């Protein structure tokens, strides 16, 4: 019922982190794919169709705006190895998340710990504490983590625990 | 523009789309369930519906404005199970109207190849009598009967209809 949204910029490690974190029906519930189409009549290059394939009633129902905006926990992912600019790049994401719901909980995750310098990590921690944590106008940043997203580790296990706890505690206001 | 494919499970939605379809290295939006066995504050079964977004543009496309305004609907049903399945489209139509009040709908009966002419006749009669041009239902701008598992002239005409109505929706 609760949704875990994984957001961030491309190549930051979202899909890799989820695969590692995750380490019922016969079909997928919602399949989203792009369908490019060429037009017989020129002078009008068609866009592509963004196709949403729903398995049934329950899956369509789960995409009602109320669930999409008010029953979602966010993982905001960034690449530590590109430095403090990547924390800067999380600000437009937080503003966007806040606009969906004022009460959206967010867990910040920096990936690529294994190829990040100590200077980049300290710079990112300082930026998060100084500019992102408990700011009115941002979502509630419940926690923040630094992981190598490609392997198991104590740091990844604690992130799993944080996701479980925030989901269980979602029925609460901070 | 979004194409929303709705219907009940087993009606042929995925098969139909694969046949209809005959730019990024990764999927734009990946949705999957993650069941977690828990022992944190109790012990039940926690299933999270995970939405993995590629980037800003994919997240932007799920704004409630776009999920509900810029969408064209395929309402799919298994013609081989009889006019009961046309009846089952009514709750879908009411849901589409509530969700996307100006969105057009194309009705697609699949399993033509294993349907009899009695079921197809009963189905079109119920469509024309009970579904088309009703206030409270979306606009049904076309209806089709196909074998969704292979190419055919009927499937090609459905494909052209989907393309033309997507282009005309953006215009109107
Ligand atoms: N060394 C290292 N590579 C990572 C890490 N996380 C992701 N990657 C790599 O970054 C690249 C992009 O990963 P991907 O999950 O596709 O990013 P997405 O576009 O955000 O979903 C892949 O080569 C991944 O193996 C990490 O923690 N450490
Ligand atoms: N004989 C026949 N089988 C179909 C047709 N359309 C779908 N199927 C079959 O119905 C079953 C369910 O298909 P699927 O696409 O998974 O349905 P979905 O749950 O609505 O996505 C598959 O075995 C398909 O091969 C059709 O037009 N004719
Ligand atoms: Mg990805
Ligand atoms: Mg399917």
């Amino acid at each position: 019922r609760m949704k875990l949204m994984i957001v961030g910029n491309t190549g930051s490690g979202k899909t890799t982190l989820l695969q590692q974190l995750m380490k019922q029906s016969a079909t997928v519930g919602i399949d989203v794919k792009d369908w490019p189409i060429q037009i017989r009549d020129k002078r009008k290059r068609d866009l592509v169709l963004n196709v949403w394939d729903f398995a049934g009633h329950e899956e369509f129902y789960s995409t009602h705006p109320h669930f999409m905006t008010q029953r979602a926990l966010y993982l905001a992912v960034y690449d530590l190895s590109k430095g403090q600019a990547e924390v800067d790049a999380m600000k437009p994401w937080l503003f966007n998340i806040k606009a969906r719901a004022s009460s959206s909980p967010v867990i910040l995750v920096g990936t690529h710990l294994d190829v990040s310098d100590e200077a980049q990590r300290a710079a990112c921690m300082s930026k998060i504490t100084k500019e992102l944590l408990n700011k009115r106008g941002f979502p509630a940043i419940r926690d923040y983590h630094f992981v190598n997203a490609t392997e198991e580790s104590d740091a990844l296990a604690k992130l799993r625990k944080t996701i479980i706890n925030e989901s269980l505690n979602f029925k609460i206001r901070d």
